[PDB]
């Protein structure tokens, strides 16, 4: 039962993921990042080439959206 | 001593680069973008207001990206 609500969290978080692709993220530090000395070309190598980094911005967004998929099972309980 | 100089370059940068990355502008990706894939604007702003581990580690990430972006950037100046 504790295991079954792990499952609609889970199934949640698989929907949530898709409406949060990596182009959101890299848009916002191109947006707020070159004002800081950060380049496009930098931003964009980090996002486009650098595959380090894309799996680690999928492992995040991943822990993002779990996490509010337990809060929004949280207020389904209230 | 040179690459320690590019090193504290690029973490200084960085420290530059978080300031333009408070989490409160990924609170509003997040309300923007996932109404239309199974949560509400309530529990999102639950996880960036009242969860404090979410919060840390959301920190602790963008400090990673900003870290990362501030390595290709010196790269580049490098080129």
């Amino acid at each position: 039962q504790q295991l079954a609500r792990e499952e609609k969290e889970a199934e949640l978080a698989d929907d949530m993921e898709k409406g949060i692709p990596q182009h959101l993220f890299e848009s916002l530090c191109i947006d707020h990042l070159q004002r800081h000395g950060a380049s496009k070309k930098s931003i964009t190598r980090a996002f486009d080439d650098d595959v380090e980094f894309q799996e680690r911005m999928a492992e995040h967004i991943r822990y993002m959206v779990e996490t509010i998929a337990h809060h929004q099972v949280d207020i389904d309980s209230e």
